């Protein structure tokens, strides 16, 4: 009644347990199986809200206590008298870190005690949630030595529209559709790029050029505010051995920051709570550089590497794919910003999954996003098995605000 | 009818094939359990109707004189004796379409062409094995593999049943030691041990070819010599390292299932040993580098004089490119059919788009769609997937002993 999950490597057995707690659903269904798809009142506010107060208690060693019975009725009595409640200071950091510990497709989450947790849910206006992100960049980036964080500004609340940040991420290329049709820059940001040509911003030309953010405040339109450009660190590519991918002039930025996630604690909704932690390798490498549908670079490098790109047999997409992330882990490496390659985080992940099987009774992984996108089976998390189900605390999608 | 997207091009479908999804699978709302290798009497009429129906439909017939005539038939069939036969034409429809409904083979491109070896007459061990001798005569072709099934006789009551013990018909021997390592392939330390057991004198080497342990009805299975000239092999060399060939690595030419079961219209066959050709990552990727498996990739790493100290170099990384290599250089120069992960998987996805018009849609299981290596640079990485089970189907059965 407990899903067996194996491990093929060693031959390990565990049950996941804790997978019977699954707080809602998921796509699949005895019929047909939807894992690999990207995207999956009162008194339901009340039992959310009642699950994370016991998750809270339970945390700190208080559950079934004074203190413990009294917040229930705290919590009860401000839902009956205003629809909502509001968390305390040490829950909120509670419920984030829980909600990063809960996210089924992060492999980063050995880490997932150690996350700084930024108060904004007293920010007033747009100009103050600027404010607030670029402490957010300063604090995270440390000159290259990345600190994971998050920044929480108000939760939604009726009477009043959401917070948003229309950025995907703090830091974004733009994607400049040009006339034929091709994309110059990152073809993954062309809407987000035209929302800030319309919002004013003037634009560039180049392949790497870094968005304004559009930040919107409760019932304003988006507001447009420019990056200090010594706040957004980047790192220009180089290859170890491979003098001329210098002059492919590639660069990358240091800090990967997710912006339009919603974060859900206890039934409270946070719609702009921008998270920052550092990069795998290979989301830079193999993802952002090498997908047909981003940069696309990798007929480029093969053909410089004088591979022969006439015949599938000779595998030059992985030849070139290598060494694209092995220029990725040495540029990083040489200018001193926190990265990790693909091997030493999915070693690091089998150790979650083991703390989490002591601690908790299981831990909900996402298989085809734990695995990395090269290199799947040399690594220790291709041969476990995985439950992959919906805890909250929860960084959720939602849809754009536009 | 779920929506699925391919986010390489922007393109959607639908996969309303799914909503005839029929043994019912391993995941809930509550938790999904596509990762996991093994999914967690009038019945038999409705399996041999339902397959009656796919038949004729296939044929542009149903609803004609000789569809009712033959389902009276199968009525009558089961009702005298409670099971019932294949014609052969629908044994060799049964058989494509449990290839095709296959979600775990990134091979059904090629699900047409598929010679079946109808062996339902069989009655002996020694039978069989002559049987699985032509097969494998057929299917290696000197080196022109050609996918092909043998089909032993079906389960039924009271009987034992036909098995072949070994899980392919060509594996080679994993030899357990005087402290746990083994010599050969640890994958099949298990079978080794029986083949042992049952009077084969063992070998010494890495790459022994074990012999079959094939079992008639309610007798205890026999060991059979496999010819030396019908298990063709390769040597793997590499085409520019020239010590590679020094490692001593070696394959064989035919992967040649022979443990699963497969189902049609209500009736098993757990003696319906089928063969194809390999992608070259199944055997330089997995059979050669996975850690259970020979685990070669650090004695090639050193072998390439790779700093083996940080894994951010990336040596695994380069290591295995190189094995793949080997593997694809070594069966071209053999002239033995392989194909490697590109282009199998520029060929699934044409598969999907044939499938989509044909059927809408197509049981697909995305983990074992995508290749063990350089899985984002192929096309199937980014192709969602539905994952549902069809019937004639082939299922995991459980080993004979
Ligand atoms: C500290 C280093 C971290 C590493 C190395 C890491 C690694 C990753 C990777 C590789 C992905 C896959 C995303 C993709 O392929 O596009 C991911 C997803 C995710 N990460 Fe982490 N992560 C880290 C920190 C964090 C932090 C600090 C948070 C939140 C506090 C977080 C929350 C998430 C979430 C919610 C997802 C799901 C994204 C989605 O569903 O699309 N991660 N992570
Ligand atoms: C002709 C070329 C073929 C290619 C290139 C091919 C390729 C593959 C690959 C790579 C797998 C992954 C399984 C694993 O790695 O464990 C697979 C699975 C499978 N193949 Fe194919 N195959 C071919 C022919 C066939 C034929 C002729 C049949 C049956 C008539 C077949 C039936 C299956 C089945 C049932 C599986 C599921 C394996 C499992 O779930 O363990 N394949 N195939
Ligand atoms: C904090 C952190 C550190 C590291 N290393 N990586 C990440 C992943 C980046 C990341 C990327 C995406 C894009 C996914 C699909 C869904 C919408 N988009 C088209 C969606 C995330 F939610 C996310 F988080 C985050
Ligand atoms: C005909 C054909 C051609 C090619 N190229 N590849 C194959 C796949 C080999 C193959 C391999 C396995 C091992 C999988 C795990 C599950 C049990 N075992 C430990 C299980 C199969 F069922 C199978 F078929 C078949
Ligand atoms: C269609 C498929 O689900 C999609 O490409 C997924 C697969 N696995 C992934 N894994 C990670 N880490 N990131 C991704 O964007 C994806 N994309
Ligand atoms: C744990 C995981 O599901 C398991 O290792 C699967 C993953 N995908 C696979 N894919 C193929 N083609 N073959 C396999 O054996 C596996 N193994
Ligand atoms: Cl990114
Ligand atoms: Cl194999
Ligand atoms: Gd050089
Ligand atoms: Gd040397
Ligand atoms: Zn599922």
């Amino acid at each position: 009644k407990f899903p067996r999950v194996k491990n093929w490597e060693v031959g390990s057995i565990t049950y996941d347990t804790l997978s019977a707690q699954a707080q809602q659903d998921g796509p699949c269904t005895p019929r047909r199986c939807l894992g690999s798809l990207v995207f999956p009142a009162p008194e339901q506010l009340l039992s959310q809200a009642r699950d994370f107060i016991n998750q809270y208690y339970s945390s700190i060693k208080r559950s079934g206590s004074q203190a413990h019975e009294q917040r229930l009725q705290e919590v009860e009595a401000e839902v009956a008298a205003t629809g909502t409640y509001q968390l305390r200071e040490s829950e909120l950091v509670f419920g984030a870190k829980q909600a990063w510990r809960n996210a089924p497709r992060c492999v980063g989450r050995i880490q997932w005690g150690k996350l700084q947790v930024f108060d904004a849910r007293d920010c007033r206006s747009a100009q103050e949630m600027f404010t607030y992100i670029c402490n957010h960049i300063k604090y995270a980036t440390n000159r290259g030595n990345l600190r994971s964080a998050i920044t929480v500004f108000p939760q939604r609340c009726p009477g009043r529209g959401d917070f948003r940040i229309w950025n995907s991420q703090l830091v974004r290329y733009a994607g400049y559709r040009q006339q034929d049709g091709s994309v110059r820059g990152d073809p993954a940001n062309v809407e987000i790029t035209e929302l800030c040509i319309q919002h004013g911003w003037t634009p560039g030309n180049g392949r790497f050029d870094v968005l304004p953010l559009l930040l919107q405040a409760p019932d304003e339109p988006p507001e447009l505010f420019l990056l200090p450009p010594e706040l957004v660190l980047e790192v220009p590519l180089e290859h170890p051995t491979l003098e001329w991918f210098a002059a492919l002039g590639l660069r990358w930025y240091a800090l990967p920051a997710v912006s339009n996630m919603l974060l859900e604690i206890g039934g409270l909704e946070f719609p702009a709570a921008p998270f920052s932690g550092w990069y795998m390798s290979t989301e830079i490498g193999t993802r952002n550089l090498c997908d047909p549908h981003r940069y696309n670079i990798l007929e480029d490098v093969a053909v410089c590497m004088d591979l022969d790109t006439r015949t599938t047999s000779s595998l030059w997409k992985d030849k070139a794919a290598v060494e694209i992330n092995v220029a990725v882990l040495h540029s990083y490496q040489l200018a001193k910003v926190t990265i990790v390659d693909h091997h030493a985080a999915t070693a690091s992940f089998m150790k979650h999954l083991e703390n989490e099987q002591k601690a908790r009774g299981g831990c909900p992984a996402d298989w085809a996003w734990i695995v990395p996108p090269i290199s799947g089976s040399l690594t220790p998390v291709f041969h476990q098995e995985m439950v992959n189900y919906f805890l909250s605390p929860a960084f959720r999608y939602q849809p754009d605000p536009w």
